[PDB]
DNA sequence: GACATGAGTGCC
DNA sequence: GGCACTCATGTC
DNA sequence: GACATGAGTGCC
DNA sequence: GGCACTCATGTC
């Protein structure tokens, strides 16, 4: 019903592709075609199916009728998750042959600051697939059930998870200082302390996150690039990261990206989807 | 060009009447027929143009060039600033006769907290109109002027107040700890200190800008209310309020106002612009 | 055995009487004559033995086989607890009428800082005879027993209060939050965060204390009266005081101690202890 | 002439020695009979004086007029800065050969722990003899100087050099930062943060202490070791002590000396003055 | 007596 | 109006 | 020696 | 991964 533009070009595949491996169940539905999820902005609920209409580039976002009223929040939402803004020119002429296989890359951001948050730490070490199957017992133990959508759940609110007892979420296969993150994390949403935008100083802002207890450099690195959708951030801690640069410490690492700056969170995603990629010996 | 949705009914004199008498030269314009201003969203500028169709129970909004990119993001703004997810079935059901005269009554957001906390103190102790020529003032001197439209400047980022003089300010027409409490305000925008969104707790996160320089419960309540858009907050400290409420000390206000909960911020509006009125004697 | 001079006049009677009036039972034994109780030191511990000789004005001290490696310690705590140090005739001079019933008046003071802190606080609302009863509860249940003297129990030390369950001092007949006030002493005391001997700035000590749970004013400036021997505090909130002062507000009894500086810990004591006081009639 | 107990054997003539090359001009005078030294005890001062008598066991203390008041506290200060309380048979029942060779070792205090302090900052990175020079100069500077005995002077007091001028403090040949720290640790001593005396947790408290400006591990270590007269430290990090253990890392150093364990601090002082001590193949 | 809350009175 | 600074209340 | 930075180790 | 702790290293 609602429609939202993009600039060309845009991986579509792509992106529902990375969404789809971390789509919590109950939460969220990734299917080649379209993206829908359950939704919350305040005490509105519902669900949002997001349909990209390639021919001419522009998205197509239905909002059930719970979310009717808060309707251009929703929009906002989708337009951070998808990258909508990205003027694929300016990034794909910054950074050159590293962005020339995909330029229609995108930054998958997401729908909520304090989700994110909850999904990086819980992203903390274990795979993908853990990661996210370990997000979805969060969600059936503490979200929010759609009365006219008994299928969907909604991602737990700060109000549940602050109250949470450490014991039952270590119960889900977590050890008890993650558990102990996330209960943090929550009260800091309650009482305003999680930036739930991004701050106009963003090493500054993830300096103070780092003082949170379960949350390290590579957390809040993540939580910059994925909740804050901050364009230019490296994560030269990154296990995957670690292995397309061979030999090379954190700080060499981050010495080297700063060539790519200010898109340093573009050429992230794209060395993170080359495999075969490797650093030039100087 | 972009077109969203409002619940009926809807006093658009009101609440253009509201916003003109705090609007700033250079930054805004408010009409009869309509209101329109500079924006920023990241490195994107351009003008924003609010339109009311009451025909369609519709508002049209139309941006410039510079702010398609983040359109959403935009519409969001709009929506928060003129309160459209209202419902005044359920908010009049609640406040009972108290609204009954002005039922389209509405909560006048801002389009963004920074901005608004900023407003919320050049609005200390002075009158409504020297608020607005103060605050234009500070525009002038650290705004970001529009090429497109010269005419309009964009409000101040944290960034430039954050390194402003003190004197400097102070120049244009305030205390030295008036423009200390801006420069302060300015640098928690920047490291994401400032609650941009409203938080779960908002009692809590009252309190801590309580703790802020130049920031007491008066502004603190009447930040929440404006930048966050709290609905059930009341301003018994307010100067108006005590007159409306004859004798009476702030606990009694409050204890009186309680009778309107969850609706409090409503139900202030309507005291706020209702004259002769008075407490039950009862 | 040892022996310590003071300078005439040294109203033992009046000492020793205030000393057995707060006596607790297996730590101290009072009589007209002397003065003996448990003493710890480090991993010392043994029995020491005042005994005042009024003709020559010599205070003789025993001190049992477990305490000589540690003697001089011994022998400084028994003239703090004494006030050895006092020159009346500096004191009486500078008070003048208050302290002329009593010119052999002295402050006493304690063994240990620690033990004194725990002193106060259980002497909280109650009489004075009472929290000797409640000292005297704890100290049975968490304190030590003298192998050589079965008759004498070491006051509890911090370790053992710190390690103590809340509920267990509880049922002793205190209050949930008084114990925990205990509690979080003994771990002050641990780490080295309570001084234990009186600071260059007593107020801004003192006012560190007050940021102890469970310790007020009354409480902060009667232990740095007790613990430290501060010479120049009043305690305007004290019951007797308030009864001494009729009618006048804290304040009020403050500015009006003002006049015995430097020596208002004396006239406190005077005070007390002047059946019919009253303030000037002026 | 006051009397205190010791137990042989006890090397006097390496204790004054040691003493002797960190004597302070015009505070300390230390001869092969005796040891004398200005001191103050709130606003009490004189001199003091002490005469090992090898024959009896005994140490005989003689207190000028101006401290007779404090007679007791005087005795303490002195028991602690000769480690009177030590029973050689102990300590060496378990060091064994390491300390065969001096059975009457002894560990040297001090008087005062903001003394102590103060010395082992100007303590820092220098000779002996230089430490000396400079303390003495700070002596001289900010030292109340005794009406009764004109050539010696008083030690500083926290609030001296508390209210003092950094610069004033290097003039008298010391880096900047090290003037900080001197004036920092008078605050803290002023305001009680400092421990006077041996806290009951001594590694929390020295963690405590490596926060304040200028602190570092060696530091608190040493600090500890004389401050307090904490018997179980050791100083790894010493630049004696790395020449000792050749090639050994300062966490190798701390393994090692486990096996001293509690009496770390005499182990220390063994190895310290074992010209070509070396570790065994452990 | 400790501690959070309410009054208010007066000052930049 | 922010900010302090001193009484007066009312549970545990 | 204090004290930032940076690699690296070992235990949650 | 977080995080406390360890081993250089360069500076003042």
């Amino acid at each position: 019903m609602y429609t939202l533009n993009w600039q060309p070009p845009y991986d579509w595949s792509w992106m529902l592709g990375f969404l789809a491996a971390r789509a919590v169940s109950s939460v969220e539905t990734v299917a080649d075609s379209y993206y829908a999820r359950s939704l919350a902005v305040g005490e509105y609920r519902g669900v949002v199916t997001a349909i990209p209409d390639i021919a001419r580039h522009t998205l197509h976002i239905n909002l059930s009728a719970g979310l009717e009223p808060v309707a251009a929040e929703c929009l906002a939402k989708m337009s951070r998750l998808f990258d909508l803004q990205c003027n694929p020119q300016i990034v794909n002429g910054a950074l050159g042959r590293l962005g020339a296989a995909r330029p229609g890359l995108r930054l998958p951001g997401c729908v909520d600051a304090f989700e994110q948050g909850v999904r990086a730490i819980l992203g903390q070490l274990v795979s993908v697939a853990m990661a996210a199957k370990l997000t979805a017992r969060v969600a059936q133990l503490y979200g929010e059930r759609l009365d006219d959508f008994p299928e969907y759940i909604c991602f737990p609110t700060p109000q549940r998870l602050a109250a949470a007892d450490p014991q039952a979420l270590k119960a889900l296969g977590m050890p008890l200082k993650r558990a102990e993150a996330l209960i943090h994390l929550a009260n800091a949403a309650l009482e305003g302390t999680l930036p739930m935008t991004i701050p106009g100083d963003v090493e500054q802002a993830m300096k103070t996150l780092q003082t949170f207890p379960g949350i390290g450099r590579w957390t809040a690195n993540y939580f910059a690039l994925r909740g804050w959708q901050a364009k230019d951030v490296f994560l030269p801690d990154d296990y995957l990261i670690k292995q397309r640069f061979p030999g090379m410490t954190p700080a060499q690492i981050r010495r080297y990206a700063e060539r790519w700056k200010p898109w340093r969170s573009y050429a992230l995603l794209h060395i993170w989807y080359t495999e075969g990629w490797q650093p030039d010996e100087a």
